[PDB]
DNA sequence: CTAGGGTCCTAGGACCC
DNA sequence: GGGTCCTAGGACCC
């Protein structure tokens, strides 16, 4: 009864695609964020620049210490959106179980496949190949019975590397495997699990269930099931997108709402524009505002609306700044929507 | 020195029977 | 007394 679950995920995708646009990126730390002024952080950066410890999610003004001569570079979604359709485009030649993830990875549920005489193995890397034939740039991929398996193993060869979990060798993976290399164990679950003396999988083997689900709820199910490799998740393939949103950061902190009200009015053209690209009537479920104040602290409201509509937008926008600001100042404003359900 | 695009889970009160 | 919706917040993913 066992399948075959492929992860692909593209290396540096960001990055790739830029240095294969332009080859004088190619040896030099380059990144994808925004600029210190800006206020921004690292999207994503090529190997030059994580030899000085530049990572995704990191603050564009501690990567520049780090990387003092990092390039970078704004982004441009078009190119990194067509690459995304051309790969998807090659899982496509392979089977229909495809469910992405991002941009730049999905995963393959080639059980049924009989290319490449059923080698799962072999799938993957002539998917590798081809995305680099056809698209100049390489993309890693784990092979496992289960996704999350399949997840964590598209890491462990990467860049342009592969990476096989047999069911025979699932049990000694999983033996010292960090719970924080699990896709859904973050740092802050992380901390709580080592702080109860919980770092592996096979730590939480030795954990009873009950225990578990009283101090965690369904996240500790999920964390006592792949503890053993058990994850039953089907790769899904019509998941559909539920939400758009629009959200902004100055450059500098605003503190007076003329400020913020010519904000929304840059971001809702956007908004809309978005939204009718997947909506051409605007109706919708649900439509909110979000700010972000100086102290980080964050806030949305949001309501039950019909069809995108500016003023309410602005209404509840100013309704929120009132009601909930302290005269902090506020580093973000945001624009949201929620889709209808079909 | 902390982005912007999202997904999913939780939890109290409203509302319903 | 038991479901289901509404909203806010937050962990987490890319
Ligand atoms: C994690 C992350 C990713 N991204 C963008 C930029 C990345 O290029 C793209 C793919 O995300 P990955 O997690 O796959 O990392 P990567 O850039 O492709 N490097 P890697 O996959 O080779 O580790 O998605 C962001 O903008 N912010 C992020 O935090
Ligand atoms: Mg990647
Ligand atoms: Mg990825």
């Amino acid at each position: 009864g066992s399948r075959k679950i492929i992860h692909v995920d593209m290396d540096c995708f960001f990055a790739a695609v830029e240095m294969r646009d332009n080859p004088a990126l190619r040896d030099i730390p380059i990144a994808i964020g925004g600029s210190r002024e800006r206020r921004g952080v690292i999207s994503t950066a090529n190997y030059p620049a994580r030899k000085f410890g530049v990572r995704s999610a990191m603050p564009t003004g501690m990567a520049l210490k780090l990387c003092p001569h990092l390039t970078l570079l704004p982004g441009r979604f078009d190119a990194y959106k067509e690459a995304s359709n051309h790969i998807r485009e090659i899982f496509s030649r392979y089977t229909s179980r495809i469910e992405p993830l991002s941009l730049d990875e999905a995963y393959l549920d080639v059980t049924d496949s009989v290319h490449c005489h059923g080698s799962a193995t072999l799938i993957a890397q002539e998917i590798r190949q081809t995305i680099f034939n056809e698209l100049q740039l390489t993309a890693s991929a784990g092979v496992a019975p289960v996704k999350f398996l399949a997840k964590i193993a598209s890491d462990m060869n990467k860049p342009n590397g592969q990476f096989v979990i047999t069911p025979a060798e699932v049990p000694a993976f999983l033996q010292t495997l960090p719970l924080a290399k699990i896709p859904g164990v973050g740092k802050v679950s992380a901390a709580k699990l080592e702080a109860m003396g919980l770092r592996t999988c096979g730590d939480v083997q030795k954990c009873d269930l009950v225990m578990l689900l009283k101090r965690f709820g369904k996240f500790g199910r999920i964390l006592w099931e792949r503890s053993q490799g058990i994850d039953e998740r089907d790769v899904n393939s019509e998941r559909l997108r539920k939400s758009v949103g629009v959200e902004r950061t100055m450059a500098e902190d605003i503190h007076h709402w003329s400020e913020c009200e010519a904000i929304i009015e840059r971001l809702y053209p956007e908004l809309e524009r978005r939204l009718a690209k997947v909506k051409p009537d605007l109706l919708i479920a649900r439509q909110g505002v979000k700010l972000k104040f100086d102290d980080f602290q964050q806030t949305t409201q949001e309501h039950v609306w019909p069809r995108l509509n500016k003023a309410d937008l602005i209404a509840t926008a100013r309704k929120t700044w009132d009601e909930r600001r302290g005269g902090r100042g506020v580093r973000l404003v945001g624009l949201h929507v929620t889709l209808l359900d079909p």
